[PDB]
RNA sequence: AGCUGUAAGUAAGCUAUGAUCCAGAGAUUUCCGAAUGGGGGAACCCAAUAUCUUUUAUAGGAUAUUACUUUUCAGUGAAUACAUAGCUGAUUAGAGGUAGACGCAGAGAACUGAAACAUCUUAGUACCUGCAGGAAGAGAAAGAAAAUUCGAUUCCCUGAGUAGCGGCGAGCGAAACGGGAAGAGCCCAAACCAACAAGCUUGCUUGUUGGGGUUGUAGGACUCCGAUAUGGUAGUCUGUUAGUAUAGUUGAAGGAUUUGGAAAAUUCCGCUAAAGAGGGUGAAAGCCCCGUAGACGAAAUGCUGACAACACCUAGGAGGAUCCUGAGUACGGCGGAACACGAGAAAUUCCGUCGGAAUCCGCGGGGACCAUCCCGCAAGGCUAAAUACUCCCUAGUGACCGAUAGUGAACCAGUACCGUGAGGGAAAGGUGAAAAGCACCCCGGAAGGGGAGUGAAAUAGAUCCUGAAACCGUGUGCCUACAACAAGUCAAAGCUCGUUAAUGAGUGAUGGCGUGCCUUUUGUAGAAUGAACCGGCGAGUUACGAUUGCAUGCGAGGUUAAGUCG
RNA sequence: GGUGUAGUGGUAGGAGAGCGUUCUAAGGGCGUUGAAGGUCGAUCGUGAGGACGGCUGGAGCGCUUAGAAGUGAGAAUGCCGGUAUGAGUAGCGAAAGACAGGUGAGAAUCCUGUCCACCGUAUGACUAAGGUUUCCUGGGGAAGGCUCGUCCGCCCAGGGUUAGUCGGGACCUAAGCCGAGGCCGAUAGGCGUAGGCGAUGGACAACAGGUUGAUAUUCCUGUACCAGUUGUUUGUUUGA
RNA sequence: CUUCUAGUGAGAAAACAACUGCCCGUACCGUAAACCGACACAGGUAGUCGAGGAGAGUAUCCUAAGGUGAGCGAGCGAACU
RNA sequence: GUGAAAUUUUAGUACCUGUGAAGAUGCAGGUUACCCGCGACAGGACGGAAAGACCCCAUGGAGCUUUACUGUAGUUUGAUA
């Protein structure tokens, strides 16, 4: 999905941008992603199986993919990316001075 | 790099030793149904014969085989002896469905038009039945014509609303010449000659295989010599590559500022383009995501070319003694039909019935019939393309619809529902950017509500975007219990307000005048006709012809149709 | 442009010139500092009609010039939807109840009792069609029930139908139906022989009692019967 | 079912014991609120059983075994039907 | 307690004598009459329900008759195979 579950990730859009995060989960064919600390949500539980105190809680919420940015893990400035032929697993070779991410 | 559909919810798990997912090839595939071992009220019931299994044994389980017809071969076989009916077995093919389409046949209406109705029209249309194919049908002159000819069939333009047909009424309605798309030709019968069998006429009569031979400028046989080579195919599940359909790969260039919950918007300053087609993203993005222009790719299976093999087919010149060239056929009388042609002066082509030729010194046609001239050679078979149609699969397009529209059906629709049945047949889309879908408290059995919270907004709270009218309520400024009112209009005191600012707005005691709207009628308030009210929908259009007015271009001239490239 | 003079009721119907709706092109514009739509106003033009302002609303829409049309609604005993009037009106579908006590938020209507009243060749018991889960147990009360409801043939969750001998098949045939060959006929097909299907009839071996919340000639107890199978108790000529 | 032969055709009669015996239905309503009548509808629905007194009787009235009080009520006690 | 219907242009819906498509709640001239209901009766609203079944028309249908026209199945008689 050009983004993966593990990966450092900056936001463009909405709200949260410019803070930076660990993908936390991946939900391709709907496009969307929860990052860490990024759309933080309060919700209202009553009492079940998990929590049999259930009070107003708060975590993250998914938001769309291409609200989001890479980072090279070495260097620290987000970049598009871009695919090249290493020893044949073709990684996301970066753009912004061809590095493996 | 995640995954176990819709589908939440939980429980158990799988995957970097490559899941899930995608394309090619395989395997498995209960029961009903042509249904085919016998039966039957479809999805059930009951067997026979062999092999194998459970049990000490019977009962029980499994697997194969078993319809009918045809067409080939053996065995058995008889009223009736020889053998043919028959019977048993082995072999060969069919059988049913559909794409509510397109084709060729069989049989074949009516309302309607003729301002009635019989001939005629509607119309060889609708319906039913057979047979197909990827296309079918037609197709290689017993042809079209009229001097000077041309050469198989089909389709389009034109000829032309002409020549004709017609209770000569309503109406029906050609063809050839001329211009184009596509183009292609082939095989038998017969005479004759051999091999075999029967009649052994031991005459050569019957036949079976092979050869020869395919036409009108007449051709062939037959006899004479030449040659024994050369031009092609509408052929194969044979090889060699080339492409192609069915998964994919890669693919340029942006940050800050203002207003907002959120920018793609605004303002600055940049970059990119063989890519400024389109879709998504918290509002309107060339530069954020998916893509696009361009470059690259196939283990497997299927298609289409090309070139190779293999299979087939194809010769001249002369002669004119004799033989061949499709028979109950062509044709004629009688009755029907098809030709644009309704019996007509009726040629041509078919069907039923009866009669019935000739053989190259011949036979048919040129719209009754004859003579002369001209063009052809029936009574045997096959054949690509140019033309018709779309159930379905891929890729797209629209001065086409946008939830009473568009499919009957945007949603679990041929459904619910209605009918014994054949059959008829609907209604019903929208919270938000994100479920953040209201924890906790209070009244109440609950439903529902009030706070508090989420959220940019809850009067966005699931009967959830917007939220019109009919219709039902609550509050108020002004009027109203001596008054006969199609309900308004003109005149007007009192009270209450104060506007798109101008000869202001609401209500109104009292006075004059005044019989709704529509349709059809000589004529309507009509006791003639229609409407409960509100909202939506609901009626002179298009194709092809003919005529007139206006307008433009050419002008004694004007203009192209089909079709070809685009 | 001035000025004079003359004219300007109208059904069928002819002629002219315009207003408004949707879409296409080209140009110039607006919009979260809020588009379309909705609602109110005391505004403008000779008419169809045009603006501006407030409130509501949340994402698209005007203007100019030309083009194209499913282009305008008050009426068809029109079609679909929603809502009125008649009006809190007719009706609430034959029949005897009363009281005490329970349950419950709540009782004429549910439960338990006592007395009273109704049918009794049926309004009692069993069964073939037909229906198809309506049957039993524990919960429920939004709709159905012509009132009510704590109740139910309603709603939710679990559960119930047991056969050698009963009724049907592995038995028989009636009417009628189907029919290998066959005979007929534009097609399709019509009939019919052998042989079959087809009960409402023929044939055919088990009874009495007990038991569940819900099945009993089916389960259990006792005592039977029918058809087979295994074991231990003479020449297929035929007198076996 | 019972006989008689024709008939491929070792030798089966009957004692005890113990074994075998398949498929379909089976709940519940059924003179009814569960079937046919659009309805929890004064209609219709084949067959068997169907008691006592008085009576010829399955008539008639009252009752036994069994079933039932019928899904809108409380008052008043006019016209009229 | 529950809860319809046929109907309906809008209605603040009197009487007499006239007028008028010739029989008026609504038009003229008079006469009578404070506002809103309940139980009753049927004179009027040419009252509601059914685009007259009576009568005539459409160069409308359909069923029937016959010595109306034109055909035909069936029966019969001749020629010919």
């Amino acid at each position: 999905m050009f983004v993966k579950k593990g990966d450092k990730v900056k936001v463009i859009t909405g709200k949260d941008k410019n803070k930076e995060g660990v993908v936390l989960a991946a939900f391709p064919k709907q496009d969307k992603v929860i990052v860490e600390g990024v759309n933080v949500v309060k919700k209202h539980q009553k009492p079940n199986q998990a929590a049999p105190q259930g009070g107003i809680l708060e975590v993250e919420a998914p938001i769309h993919v291409s609200n989001v940015m890479v980072i090279d893990p070495s260097n620290g400035e987000a970049t598009k990316v871009a695919f090249k032929e290493v020893d044949g697993k073709k990684v996301r070779v970066s753009k912004k001075t061809g590095e493996v991410l």
